[PDB]
């Protein structure tokens, strides 16, 4: 009778298991243990027979060392790691190749003419570039590329599907830029496969603007530079500078921009855009002799300077591109009479050397970023075990699991307290709630007449009329505020000096729900009712100890009551002559007509002790001229807010003196016989309260236990799983610092595999 | 101008005129000044004789002193003393023409006989008279009739208006009548003329049974004798027997009830119906003869009548009973034996025998009805005197007019309070409220830390929760409480002994329907939460005497915990010997347990004082073993209980000396280039928390004191509004025994003018 939910879960449980153990039993854990095993060693099959398929396509499996996943490789290395941080950190020890040049350039014309004319969003007009987009370039045949990493099922020789598929990207790089700037550092990752692609990773950064019009946000020019820093600080990147054509060098802003990264020219090729232009003005070759020369670009870029040039038409496809390349090339001017041979210049012999000296710098620096990043992992996980020796390895995902077990566990914990402690506690809680109200709003002004009849008569209309309309919907409130209290208690106080303060934001994020959840039985207070009404109707007392307790209780309350009243009153009046002398304090002109106001209302009821609390205007008048006859004039309010304190002092006192006559007068075993003016009445009415709230607690404390704190344990279980799904609150959550330098450590050692896995398909060579 | 009455009278003047010029009195100009012009025209209307001219003829002597003067008025007198007195005891002076017997179908006709038109429900196999129906008989123009309060004229000559006349009736009757019974008591009221109709007050009571069948309840045949016996103890009263005729004379129901009432023969009338089976000889005619002459009767009676109708139908003229008294006794035995003489033949013999007699009954003894209404005056304004000399006649109108005028009084004094008792009793309420909540959830969970400074972000945290979620909505309840309190101490009776509690029906009936009508401001507590939001922000204290002011303030919330856990821990222990051997008391074996286990973790304490309240479970062993070796076992609860209310009591009793150490330091100057051992935080905390319970208590005075106060009193009057429309719940409230006296006495009056006019017109009438 203690407790009766956790039996029925039992009962029901067990039932289940009886009708499907033979079903749950290999679902529950044969399945799940072998699950876990399977997944190494049967989930390996299906993946190598589809793997193998995909290699076939690939020809890895066919051609040793030569496979078009082996690319593949180096992206997921950077995926990652990009992941992993994205800050400059580690950005700038990335290696990658990069177009910079001068927006008006048309810089990424570079890649366009290779991949990227189909389904890249270009043309003149607009700035185009608004993020870095790296596209991971490799020899295959013709197949959509991954949009933002995501699959892809199109025809990139049709323009129906190239159309959709340029639309994919222009939602990245406009969505990748937020208010107050035009451009945004947030990448877009394109891999994409076709013929005459070359194996390596080439990003077009935005381009960068000299000044911002006022056709683009303030902060444009700058953000490209911050931007511009993916090579300006990283020694692992080759940058492709682009010159515009159109105009000369001395108005580039890409020199600046590379001749602070490596003025030697060692990370650099410089490459030449829209060369045709210059003989669509008054062609100057003698300043081309110079440009393949570099002698007015102040980064001496090494390599062959390549050239790229267009029709300018936005709809020209690679093809037509890769034609109107080489016969222009090999038949200009621009070209044919100056030093640059059209082999080297075309486009395709720039995407071979970019190649070439792709390879060169990333085996070179890979292996020192294998050592970087255990260094790093070492040095984190000295700091991070010695500030917090207890995980030696820790989770996010083990860090929310242990909180939904603690939490689970503490509710349940809850469900374990003693109906002594809910009926002692809602009892004493709700009564201190209503104390008062009786005590001022019911008994004193029933104590007003002699008459112990119609002072029973007046409390039992009012309490059954205040029964029925507040007692039960306090009640509730007391035992629904108890539970919380008790369950905030069990779920985040701390044990003692231990305390885990990492989970205590999912714990009251997960109370919220809950009890916005806990909705009370909205018929308890039904029940309470005819409870209250039969507690109040039942007035027999014919047990002494049921007097016996009655009354200390009562003498607590109105001694409260009484003290209450005096610290009032000592506030009102100031302090005695006994404190004004001993701590040399004086009186207020209110406290000096307060003590003499007090005085005669005193000696007032010094003769009038049976005088009725209310005053009559005539006694005020009489107070005054008494008061004013010492020369104290007093208003009339002053004398009644000074009468309420004082006549419930004098009140309070004589109903203790009452109760103590009431307890020793019938203690005493010859004065049972004598029937004196002793009816002590107002025991009566609060012993009924007491045993009324002391079986209201009773039923609340039922209900409780019954169906309410069930609720809150399954109001719990359902807001967890809403958190064992809802990632973000759990990040948002979870951010106690070791579990986020946890996470860093996963991060990091997933890295040296990834990182060590390309460095082990660099090292196939031999 | 400050401190100046002037500026003070020179503002409420202004304030006062633009009150008067503000809508209140815009609307009356607009809805009560524009009929003074009708309100003229009904004056002058009023001061006009002729409506006083025409009520003197309409109303006395219109040519008809005899007929009209006082026949009607005899009526109204009867309908005044049959309203003032439900019991027929005080109308034995005055007469009427009472028609009783048996389910005879001749009841109805012998009523048409006398009332010589077809007006009275006609039915056959049934008692069609459930109830009594009064008829006034005089002359006028031919043939019209009128029914009581259905503001309706009859033309007795057409099927429609008598149907008309029957159906009202039987309507009437059908709602005297409750489920379950065929008669009720409820009169019906007919007011008939013609020029074959005499001055005279006819009643149609029921038949007797004497049994009761088909269902019917069985109190039927006790309801009938009441109802026929209501006019058959009246001394003046005339009786018709209808006997019915089919039957021999040896089956007579009533006549043993006449031969008991009027065994003299001064009253009753014995009518035979069904005379034409006397012709038949269905039934003997011996004993018909007999009847006749009156040889059956147990009794004396006043005479002897047949009733001259046969079966015919319902559409049957008056003329055919004159031709049914031809026929009849020209060819019947009636005549041709001489059984019948010819003046028992004709039934306009019983009309005038029964008329004279009527009328001469009441001028013998209508007018000495004047003796007991004397008297019954006397006795009320003699009881007034001795007790009530200021009751007058206080009927449903006056004490609900002066317990209005009271209520409102009372609703503007309580509207007047000053601010000062409102916001104390405000504080001191929300205090009681918020207290144990602050001290138990916040302030010692909070304690558990040595760092302050978490202590105090924590604290703010749940102070904050705490004030999104639950203060505002306490404090509304705090405001909307209190206001009820007051305006109950207003309401209900003063606490003295000079009230009158005759206005307390309606003055709790107002309390509670304007109380449940009242609504608060949708959105105080949004207000609320700003303003607490910004207090709690507010942490500077400066003065030491809010610091000391706080300090007794949480020192006494302190106090009165730390008294309820001693009071608590006593009982769970008992008393110390000081008492045992002193009362001669002693411990439970529980309460010695507690003993034990309470000095064990004393004695722990005693050694970390600072130990946090969170027990380990090994402390708990090694108390129980501790205990076991001092021969107690115990249940791990029972220690965890007694820890928590020691624990409590010891951390009590050091925030107590860490007040006494806070008086004398300060926030700043305990901190400031000193080697302070306080470190006093709660101080800060209960001073702001004092601070927001001041300005919450301030704001909620100034919403009541704007708007919810008069709210409250616009509710007052319009519920004031709905009891005056309201009769039936000025009626149940103003049952004060007074009122009811003043009733009877102006009831008493009113039907002792109207007996004088009436006995006036009698002696006119001689
Ligand atoms: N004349 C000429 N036009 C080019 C060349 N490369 C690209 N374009 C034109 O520039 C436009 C878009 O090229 P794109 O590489 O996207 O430059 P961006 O949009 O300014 O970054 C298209 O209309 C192309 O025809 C080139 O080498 N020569
Ligand atoms: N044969 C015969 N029929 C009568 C006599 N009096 C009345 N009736 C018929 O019976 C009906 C009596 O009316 P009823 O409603 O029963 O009177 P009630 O029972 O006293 O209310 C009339 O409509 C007549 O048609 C009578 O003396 N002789
Ligand atoms: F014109 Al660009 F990136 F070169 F938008
Ligand atoms: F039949 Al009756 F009164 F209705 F005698
Ligand atoms: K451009
Ligand atoms: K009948
Ligand atoms: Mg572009
Ligand atoms: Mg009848």
């Amino acid at each position: 009778a203690t407790d009766r939910g956790s039996e029925s879960d039992k009962h029901f449980r067990k039932v289940s298991d009886k009708e499907k153990i033979d079903q749950l039993q290999e679902e529950l854990l044969h399945t799940q243990l072998k699950y876990q095993r399977i997944l190494e060693r049967l989930e390996k099959e299906n993946k190598e027979l589809r793997k193998l398929v995909l290699q076939k396509d690939d020809k890895g499996i066919h051609h040793r060392k030569l496979k078009k996943s082996l690319i593949d490789m180096y992206s997921e290395v950077l995926d990652v790691l990009s992941d992993y941080d994205a800050s400059y950190n580690t950005q700038d020890h990335l290696p990658r190749v990069v177009v910079v040049g001068d927006q008006s350039a048309g810089k990424t014309s570079v890649l366009e003419m290779i991949a990227q004319a189909r389904i890249f969003p270009r043309g003149s007009g607009e700035m185009m570039t608004r993020s870095p987009v790296k596209v991971t370039l490799s020899e295959g045949p013709h197949h959509v590329a991954l949009f933002k990493d995501s699959s892809r099922e199109f025809d990139l020789t049709k323009e129906e599907d190239l159309a959709a598929l340029r639309h994919e990207i222009e939602l990245r790089m406009r969505k990748n830029v937020k208010e107050g700037c035009t451009v945004s550092p947030e990448t877009i990752s394109l891999n994409v496969k076709g013929p005459g692609l070359q194996r390596m990773v080439l990003v077009d950064l935005p381009g960068v603007i000299n000044t911002v019009t006022s056709g683009m946000a303030p902060d444009t020019k700058e953000t490209i530079f911050s931007i511009s820093k993916a090579y300006m600080q990283n020694p692992n990147a080759i940058i492709l500078c682009i010159q515009d054509g159109s105009v000369d060098a001395e108005r580039s802003i890409v020199t600046d921009l590379v001749s602070q990264m490596d003025p030697h020219g060692r990370r650099t090729i410089f490459v030449l855009t829209k060369v045709d232009l210059a003989e669509k003005n008054v062609a100057s070759p003698s300043r081309i002799q110079q440009i393949i020369e570099g002698k007015l670009f102040p980064m001496k870029a090494l390599g062959y300077f390549a050239v790229v040039t267009g029709k300018g038409n936005s709809s020209e496809s690679i093809e037509a591109i890769r034609e109107y390349e080489e016969e222009f090339f090999q038949n200009s001017k621009l070209l044919k009479t100056s030093m640059l041979k059209a082999h080297q210049v075309t486009t395709r012999n720039l995407s071979l050397a970019v190649s070439d000296c792709f390879w060169k710098m990333v085996r070179e620096s890979v292996e020192q970023q294998a050592d970087s990043f255990k260094a790093t992992r070492f040095n984190l996980e000295t700091e991070w075990k010695n500030n917090y020796p207890r995980l030696r390895e820790l989770d996010r995902n083990e860090l929310f699991e242990k909180a939904k077990n603690e939490i689970l566990d503490e509710v349940i914990s809850l469900s374990q307290v003693t109906p002594k402690h809910w009926e002692e506690i809602l009892q004493q809680s709700l009564w201190e709630r209503v104390s008062t109200h009786v005590i001022e709003n019911i008994y004193l002004p029933a104590a007003q007449t002699m008459n112990s009849g119609t002072f029973n008569t007046t409390v039992d209309i009012k309490l059954k009329q205040w029964t029925d309309k507040q007692l039960p919907n306090k009640a509730v409130e007391v035992a629904w505020e108890t539970l919380q209290e008790e369950f905030s208690r069990f779920m985040t106080e701390p044990k003692g000096k231990e305390h885990d303060d990492i989970f205590d934001k999912l714990k009251e994020a997960v109370k919220e729900e809950s009890i916005k959840r806990h909705k009370w039985n909205d018929f308890a207070e039904d029940s309470l009712r005819v409870i209250q009404h039969n507690a109040l109707e039942d007035r027999s007392i014919s047990d002494k100890q049921q007097w016996d307790a009655a009354i200390y209780f009562m003498e607590e309350a109105l001694q409260a009551r009484l003290k209450d009243t005096e610290n009032a009153i000592e506030n009102m009046v100031g302090p005695d002559w006994k404190k004004r002398w001993l701590y040399w304090k004086n009186r207020t002109q209110e406290q000096c007509v307060h003590n003499e106001t007090k005085n005669e209302l005193e000696k007032m009821l010094k003769c009038n002790e049976e005088h009725p609390a209310y005053l009559a205007s005539d006694e005020i008048t009489t107070v005054r001229k008494n008061l004013e006859s010492r020369g104290v004039e007093v208003d009339p309010s002053l004398i009644k807010d000074t009468w309420h304190q004082v006549y419930r002092r004098h009140f309070l006192k004589t109903a203790l003196n009452h109760c103590n006559l009431c307890r020793r007068g019938f203690y005493y075993y010859q004065r049972h016989f004598v029937d004196s003016e002793l009816e002590c009445n107002d025991v009566v009415l609060f012993w009924r309260i007491q045993r009324m709230l002391a079986i209201t607690a009773n039923t609340l404390r039922q209900q409780l236990t019954n169906t309410e704190v069930r609720r809150l344990e399954k109001n719990v279980k359902e807001v967890l799983e809403d958190f064992a799904e809802d990632g973000e609150k759990k990040i948002k959550l979870l951010t106690g610092k070791r579990v986020q330098l946890a996470e860093d450590l996963k991060k990091v050692r997933e890295i040296q595999e990834k990182l060590d896995a390309f460095i082990e398909a660099l090292h196939q060579e031999k």
